[PDB]
C-alpha cells in the first residue's frame, strides 16, 4: 500500500526528534540545575545519554535502509557499532543500578539525601561506562566495511575471522543475550518482587502501637484530670472516677509499686502503658464479637482495633457489628464510610478520623507523616524499565533466534523500531512520572 | 558526500515534527481558550491551519524524491496538489489581512474597536478560502497523474491541454507569481510603513523634559550622597554640600514648607522637581547665547537643552558654543559629533550619549526599551511576515525563472522548497517566543 512509506516516515521523523530533543533537553536540564541532581536523576542522565546517543543513528539507519548499502565508510561503521553496542550495555546496566538504588532507598529515606549519594551515582554511572567499554572498544577494532557478493552493495558490520565468523558471531551474540540481558533483567525482576516485600514490611513496622496512642491519648508524668474530670496519669491510665487525689496517688502507687506521690517516671509510663494494652488484648481474645476480627486483621488494623478498646472499652467497640463485619470481610472503605457516621466520630472527630485512616490504608499515615515522593519516584524507575523490557525483548530474542537457526527482514527492522522508540518514550516517562521534571521543563522551555 | 544525507533527514525530520505538531498546537490552543480569541490569533489560527496541511504532504514529498516517481495515485496527486496551492494563497493571504489588520489597529484605533474582532476575522479568513479555491479546486481538477515516456516514472502534475501546455503552465505561474506573491507583499509594505510613521508620530508626543530627567537624574524620597557624595533628594536635587546632614535635613524642611526628618512625599518631590526644572527654563532665556537657540529649536530638542543645564548649569551649558551654533542652524549631527568631545561626554557617557542623540534624531528614541517602538503583538505580526517572505521568495522567484528560460539546478529546487517546508515550522516557534499568551498557554498544555 502507497500508505506505508508515508506512515513509516512520519513516525520515524516524530520517533526521532523526540528521542533526540528530549533526552538532549534532560542531560541538558540535570548538568546546569544543581536544584535536582539525586540517585536516581544522575542515572537518567546515563539513561538519557545513551539514548541520545543512540537515536543520532537513526538518520544512518534509514539512509542505509533506502540505499541498501554503507556509504559511511569505516571510520563511522566503527563508531555507530560501538555506539549500537554502547547505548544497548550501557542503558540496560544504568536501569539494574536504578532499581538497585531504590531496592535500598526503601530503607534509607534520609541517606537517600546526602552528599554521596548523587555522587557515589556518578561514580557508577562511569564503571558502566567502563564495562560497556568492553564491547564498545571491540566493535571499535572488529567494525569494517566489505563489498559483498557481485552487488554493488556494501556491508557495514563486525569483522570476524572468515568463515569462522559463524562461531566468533554466535558466541559474541549469546555473551550479549546473556550480559546485555537475562541477567539485568533477572537481576531487576528480583529487585523488585523483594522491594515489594520490603515495602510490606516497612508499612506495618513504620509505627508501633505506642507512637500511635501517644499522640491519641497523649503522655502525661504527673497526675491530671480526664476530660470527663476523672484522675489519670502516662497514657489515659484511668486512677479512680472518685474524686479523691488520695485515692489517685493510692491507686497509682499500687499500679507501680513504689510511694510515687503522684509522679512517674516516663520508662514507669511505659510499663503501664505494655500493661493496659496487653489488658484490651486479652479482654478482645475474651470477647466473642472481637476475637475473630481481631485475629483476622493485620498488626497495623489490630492497632486501630486495640486504639478504640483503649477509649471506649470493649463492649462500647463491639457496638458496631455492621463495621466490624466488614473489616472482618476486608471490605475498607465500606468499613471507613460507616464509622464515620457514628456518635464516637462527631464527639472525637480528629482521632476518630486517625483510626478509621488507619482501617482504610492499612497503615500508620494517620499518624507517621510519609512521603509520598518514594513511591511516586520508585513507580518512575519501575515504569522506564517496565517499558524499556517491552521495547528491548523483541529485538534480543529476534537476534538469539536467527543466529541459533538455519522474507522476514521486515520482523528485524520492526524490532528495531521498539528499540528506537524506547529511547523517544522515556523524555516523556520522566515528564509525567516525576513532577520535578516537569516543572523543570517547564520553567525552561517556557519561562 | 557521504554527511549531506544525514544532515538533510534529521533536519527533515524536525520540521516535519514542530510543523505539524507545533501548529496542531496553536489551532487548539485557539480553539479552547476564551482569551485567545482575538482578531490577530483568528489569523494565525488560519495560517497554522495552512501550515498544518502542507506539513503532511512532507512524506509524500520525501517519498516521491526516493522512488522519483508519483506512487500514490491521481486521487491523492489531486488532493496532494490543492494542499500545494490551498497553502501557498491561503497562508499569504492570512498575512497580509493580518498585517492589514494591524495597521487599522494603530492608524485606525476608533474604527478598530469596532472592525478588529473575531467574528471579523473569522469572516475575513473564510474568504481567503472562497478566494485561495480558485486555484485550490482548479487544482483538483487538472490534478493527475500521466505515466512518462523514455521512463517508467510515474508523475504527479497539472495537466493542462497538450501542445498549448508549455504556455498554459506559463500563464499560470506568472499569475501566482503576481497574485500570491508581488500584490500581497506590496500591500504589506505600504501596510507596515504607514504604521511606523504614526508610530514615531505618536512617539514623539508621549515625551516631554519631566519624564526624561526622571530617568537621567533618578528618584529617591530619602537624602542620599550623589555622585560627588553631595547630600540630595527627589530627582537630582542639591540640598548642600555641607556635610552635616541637619543642614541637609534644614535645606529640605526650608522650602518644602514642613519639617521633612529626611524624608518626602512622592508629590513633594515634583513640587521641587517643577522648580528646578522651571530655573532651568528661566536660566535659558536670560541667557543670551542659550535663548536664541532655546527658541529656534523644537520642543524635543528643547527638552535636550534644558536636560544639560539641568545637570552642569546654565553657563556650563554656554560654554559649547560651536554645538551651539550648529545646533541654531539645524545640523544636528555636526552638532552631536562636538557635543561628543566635551568632558560632559567623557564624566558622564551614559548620559551625555543619551541626550546627544537626542539632539541628534529629535525625538525620545533614546528614552525607551530598544524595540519598544512596536507593540508585543505588532512586532510578533511583522517577524512573521518577514520570515515567510525571505522563505518563499527563493521558490517563487526560481519557479518563475525556470518557466521563463540546466539539470543540476534540482537540487536548488530542493532546497528552495526547504525554505517554505521550514516556515511553516517556524512560525509556531515564533509564537511561543514573541507572544507572552501562546507562551503561557502550550506552557499549560505540554505541562499541567
Ligand atoms: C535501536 C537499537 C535497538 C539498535 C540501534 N542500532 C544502531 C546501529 C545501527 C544503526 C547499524 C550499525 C551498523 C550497520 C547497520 O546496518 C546498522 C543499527 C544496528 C541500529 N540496536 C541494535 O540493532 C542492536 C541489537 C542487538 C541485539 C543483540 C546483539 O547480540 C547485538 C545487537 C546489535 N544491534
Ligand atoms: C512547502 C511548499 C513551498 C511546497 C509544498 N509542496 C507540496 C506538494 C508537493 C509535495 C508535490 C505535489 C505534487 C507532486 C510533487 O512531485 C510534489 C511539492 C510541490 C511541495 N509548495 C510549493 O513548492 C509550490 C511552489 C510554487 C510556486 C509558484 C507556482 O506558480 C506554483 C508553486 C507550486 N508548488
Ligand atoms: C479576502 C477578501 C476579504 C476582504 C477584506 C475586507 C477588509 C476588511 C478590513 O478592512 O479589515 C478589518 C478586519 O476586521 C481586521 O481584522
Ligand atoms: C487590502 C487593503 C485594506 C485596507 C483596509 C482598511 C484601511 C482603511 C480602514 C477604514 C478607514 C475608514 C475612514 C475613516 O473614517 O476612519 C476614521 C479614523 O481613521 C478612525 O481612527
Amino acid at each position: 500500500s502507497p500508505a506505508i512509506p508515508v506512515i513509516i516516515t512520519a513516525v520515524y521523523s516524530v520517533v526521532f526528534v523526540v528521542g533526540l530533543v528530549g533526552n538532549s533537553l534532560v542531560m541538558f536540564v540535570i548538568i546546569r540545575y544543581t536544584k535536582m541532581k539525586t540517585a536516581t536523576n544522575i542515572y537518567i542522565f546515563n539513561l538519557a545519554l545513551a539514548d541520545a546517543l543512540v537515536t543520532t543513528t537513526m538518520p544512518f539507519q534509514s539512509t542505509v535502509y533506502l540505499m541498501n548499502s554503507w556509504p559511511f565508510g569505516d571510520v563511522l561503521c566503527k563508531i555507530v557499532l560501538s555506539i549500537d553496542y554502547y547505548n544497548m550495555f550501557t542503558s540496560i546496566f544504568t536501569l539494574t543500578m536504578m532499581s538497585v538504588d531504590r531496592y535500598i532507598a526503601v530503607c534509607h529515606p534520609v541517606k537517600a539525601l546526602d552528599f554521596r549519594t548523587p555522587l557515589k551515582a556518578k561514580i557508577i554511572n562511569i564503571c558502566i561506562w567502563l564495562l560497556s567499554s568492553s564491547v564498545g572498544i571491540s566493535a571499535i577494532v572488529l567494525g569494517g566495511t566489505k563489498v559483498r557478493e557481485d552487488v554493488d552493495v556494501i556491508e557495514c558490520s563486525l569483522q570476524f575471522p572468515d568463515d569462522d565468523y559463524s562461531w566468533w558471531d554466535l558466541f559474541m551474540k549469546i555473551c550479549v543475550f546473556i550480559f546485555a540481558f537475562v541477567i539485568p533483567v533477572l537481576i531487576i525482576i528480583v529487585c523488585y518482587t523483594l522491594m515489594i516485600l520490603r515495602l510490606k514490611s516497612v508499612r506495618l513496622l513504620s509505627g508501633n502501637i505506642f507512637e500511635m496512642l501517644r499522640i491519641d491519648e497523649g503522655l502525661r508524668l504527673k497526675i491530671y484530670k480526664d476530660t470527663e474530670g476523672y484522675y489519670t496519669i502516662g497514657i489515659g491510665h484511668l486512677l479512680t472516677k472518685s474524686p479523691s487525689l488520695n485515692a489517685a496517688k493510692s491507686e497509682l502507687d499500687k499500679a507501680i509499686g513504689r510511694n510515687t506521690n503522684g509522679v512517674i517516671t516516663k520508662d514507669e509510663a511505659e510499663k503501664l502503658f505494655n500493661q493496659d494494652v496487653d489488658a484490651a488484648v486479652r479482654g478482645i481474645l475474651r470477647n466473642a464479637k472481637l476475637k475473630p476480627v481481631y485475629d483476622s486483621l493485620d498488626a497495623v488494623r489490630r492497632a486501630a482495633l486495640i486504639n478504640m478498646v483503649f477509649q471506649m472499652g470493649e463492649t462500647g467497640v463491639a457496638g458496631f457489628t455492621n463495621s466490624l463485619r466488614m473489616l472482618q470481610q476486608k471490605r475498607w472503605d465500606e468499613a471507613a464510610v460507616n464509622l464515620a457516621k457514628s456518635r464516637w466520630y462527631n464527639q472525637t472527630p480528629n482521632r476518630a478520623k486517625r483510626v478509621i485512616t488507619t482501617f482504610r490504608t492499612g497503615t500508620w499515615d494517620a499518624y507517621r507523616e510519609k512521603d509520598r515522593n518514594l513511591r511516586r519516584i520508585t513507580r518512575l524507575v519501575l515504569v522506564v524499565v517496565a517499558v524499556f523490557v517491552v521495547c528491548w525483548t523483541p529485538i534480543h530474542i529476534f537476534i538469539l533466534v536467527e543466529a541459533l537457526g538455519s522474507a522476514a527482514l521486515s520482523s528485524y527492522y520492526f524490532c528495531i523500531a521498539l528499540g528506537y522508540t524506547n529511547s523517544s518514550l522515556n523524555p516523556i516517562l520522566y515528564a509525567f512520572l516525576d513532577e520535578n521534571f516537569k516543572r523543570c521543563f517547564r520553567d525552561f522551555c517556557f519561562p
